[PDB]
């Protein structure tokens, strides 16, 4: 048992993770059914299984020591329109963890999200805070966590760790998320869309930092649940500001607010710091946005 399998491994976090592990000398399998088109063609990320997580089989796992489960439907606003489709997130986790148990896979990292906290009543938000999902997507991640929790309580393989990602951004991320949306809109429309008043706040972490942290989990005991966030929040307006510092001509296009909007996500990082320590560096928001925008600038206008 030596291979790493990454579900969602053609997508934004999973593709970067796959590339870093292959760059490190690891034997990597990516599993991804390409149900959303990847920004970056999958080439170079290892053996590729182009199927749903639900079609994973025993033999796909037979030499696998570690799984990163990152395959998800991940859109908060769209989950209000296709709520039943989001049940696939629960089905897939139930299937994956069942198969890992029957085969004896040693470790699984399960991707979850700060959205399971809803609007938390404790800021910064610690991992023991209760669950208050405000969308069908968030509800589906709560379901996925419940499945993983049962495996955590069971005294059988895999060791299962839940990672609650806060907002991750960077090159390669599709433009339905804030930073890339703003970039893609700034470039094709000279517009910076703001949904609602823009006072709502998110905790942003740059993709390379998140990948470094995920890799640090490959060779340490997994915490049952850990926040991956920066520990600081910024308003949508703060991000807008940073971009207009770059493009003063940009027009802010007011959009309609989201339903059940969350005013602030902010990670408590004490557990993260303890389990995986912290490195000096890390990409600040100014630089991260710039690197993201530059990446978008190297994309052909049609995009
Ligand atoms: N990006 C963030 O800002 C962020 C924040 C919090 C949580 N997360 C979580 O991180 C993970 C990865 O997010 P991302 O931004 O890379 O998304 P992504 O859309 O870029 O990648 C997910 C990949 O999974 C594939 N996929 C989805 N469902 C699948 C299924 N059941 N079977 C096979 N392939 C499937 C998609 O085709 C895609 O390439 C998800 O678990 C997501 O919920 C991401
Ligand atoms: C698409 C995506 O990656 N979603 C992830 C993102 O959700 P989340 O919904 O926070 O991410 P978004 O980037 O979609 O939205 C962030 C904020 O910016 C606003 N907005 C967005 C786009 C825009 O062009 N203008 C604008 O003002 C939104 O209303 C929201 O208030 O982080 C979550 C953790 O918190 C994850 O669970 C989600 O999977």
């Amino acid at each position: 048992k030596h291979r790493i399998l990454i579900t969602g491994g053609a997508g934004f976090i999973g593709g970067h993770l796959a590339r870093a592990l292959v760059a490190s000398g690891e034997e990597v399998t990516v599993l991804d059914d390409l149900r959303v088109p990847p920004m970056i063609p999958p080439e170079g990320t290892g053996k590729f299984l182009e199927k749903p997580v639900l079609e994973l089989e025993e033999r796909d796992l037979s030499d696998v020591r570690l799984v990163y489960h990152l395959a998800s439907h991940k859109s908060v606003p769209r989950s209000f329109k296709q709520p039943l489709d989001y049940l696939d997130n629960v089905d897939s986790g139930r299937h994956l963890l069942a198969l890992c148990t029957s085969v004896g896979v040693p470790k699984v990292v399960v991707g979850s999200t700060c959205e399971v906290y809803g609007q938390a009543d404790t800021l910064p938000t610690p991992e023991d805070s209760p669950l208050s999902p405000r969308s069908p997507y968030a509800a589906s991640k709560v379901g996925l966590e419940m499945v993983a929790g049962a495996h955590q309580r069971a005294s059988v393989a895999p060791e299962v760790g839940i990672v609650r990602f806060f907002n991750v951004y960077g090159p390669g991320e599709r433009p339905d998320a804030l930073v890339p949306r703003l970039c893609a809109n700034l470039l094709t429309r000279n517009e910076l869309p703001v949904e609602g008043d823009g006072e709502q706040r998110r905790d942003f972490t740059y993709i390379t930092d998140v990948v470094d942290k995920l890799v640090a989990l490959a060779n340490r005991p997994l915490p049952s649940v850990v926040n991956f966030g920066s520990g600081q929040s910024l308003s949508v307006n703060d991000v807008i500001r940073i971009l207009q510092a770059t493009s003063p001509a940009a027009e802010v296009a007011r959009k309609q607010p989201r339903p059940n909007e969350i005013t602030e996500f902010r990670a408590d990082t004490a557990l993260q710091t303890r389990q995986i320590g912290e490195r000096s560096g890390g990409i600040g928001i100014e630089e991260g946005i710039r690197l993201t925008l530059e990446w978008w600038q190297s994309r052909d206008l049609d995009d």
